[PDB]
């Protein structure tokens, strides 16, 4: 069926009007932590901000706030952190995120700079003998390998606790060829990208939630994850012609708001879904 529906709304070029209802539909809830006045340099953008009621809450009191969200899927038996890439402040506070929550993957759907403006935070360390220190949450950050590949960059890192001298294996899962402006063209590589981190067993319920961002957390973030429960629903049901991918985006913005930013992003999760469901000189 979704092959079909595709054809339609192509042809009738309604994937503009289908994303303003999705839109129209969206649930709203408050986000009043997210607006108090000490938290405004933990945004990166003022209009979007965590639901009070599923907001992740950091264990190191003081301030208990970061703009990160949990989206709970309870059909797929899958959940998630959405979060905004972190910014130079707040990189102690994403990493004490992942310790706390006790996440065996991060997924990155962005580039550092893109169009000549900074999107995210060096959160990571480039070079093996160069560590990160996090002062202000007691944290180490040691990059061990990565495997370097043309759409994307899987790397292993070590993650220390300072106050016990524990230490975690995490795994780097960055797609580094996102276009600055637009969509993929083609959804092969993002989908041989989530096969990857499906396979790393980072999604399996023995482990925390995955961490995944982009620049706001909400658009391409918002892709992976619409696509992999998706893809979880087409294989647990009878008919794959029964999962509605709009009513899976719904339910979703019920954990964050603005899920899925454009309506070109909403036709590339379409496409993405149809693709993968299949495996279960101008210049
Ligand atoms: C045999 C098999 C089973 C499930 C798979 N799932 C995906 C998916 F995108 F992760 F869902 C991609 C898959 N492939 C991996 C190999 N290249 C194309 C994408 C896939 C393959
Ligand atoms: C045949 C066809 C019909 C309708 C379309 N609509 C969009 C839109 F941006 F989602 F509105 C994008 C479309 N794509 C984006 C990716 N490149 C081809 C144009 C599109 C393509």
């Amino acid at each position: 069926e979704m092959e079909k529906e595709f054809e339609q709304i192509d042809k009738s070029g309604s994937w503009a009007a289908i994303y303003q209802d999705i839109r129209h539909e969206a649930s709203d809830f408050p986000c009043r932590v997210a607006k108090l006045p000490k938290n405004k340099n933990r945004n990166r953008y003022r209009d979007v901000s965590p639901f009070d009621h599923s907001r992740i809450k950091l264990h190191q009191e003081d301030n208990d706030y970061i703009n990160a969200s949990l989206i709970k899927m309870e059909e797929a038996q899958r959940s998630y952190i959405l979060t905004q890439g972190p910014l130079p402040n707040t990189c102690g506070h994403f990493w004490e995120m992942v310790w706390e929550q006790k996440s065996r993957g991060v997924v990155m759907l962005n580039r550092v700079m893109e169009k000549g403006s900074l999107k995210c935070a060096q959160y990571w360390p480039q070079k093996e003998e160069k560590e990160m220190i996090f002062e202000d949450t007691n944290l180490k950050l040691t990059l061990i390998s990565e495997d370097i590949k043309s759409y994307y960059t899987v790397r292993q890192l070590e993650l220390e606790n300072l106050t016990t001298q524990e230490t975690r294996e995490i795994l780097h899962f960055h797609y580094t060829t996102w276009p600055d402006f637009g969509v993929p063209e083609s959804p092969a590589s993002f989908l041989n990208f989530l096969f990857k981190v499906r396979e790393s067993g980072s999604l399996s319920p023995e482990h925390g939630p995955v961490v995944v961002h982009c620049s706001a957390g909400i658009g391409r973030s918002g892709t992976f994850c619409l696509a992999d429960t998706c893809l979880l629903l087409m294989d647990k049901r009878k008919d794959p012609s029964s999962v509605d991918i709009k009513k899976v985006l719904l339910e979703m913005r019920k954990f964050r708001m603005g899920l899925i930013q454009t309506a070109d992003q909403l036709r590339f999760s379409y496409l993405a879904v149809i693709e993968g469901a299949k495996f279960i000189h101008e210049d």
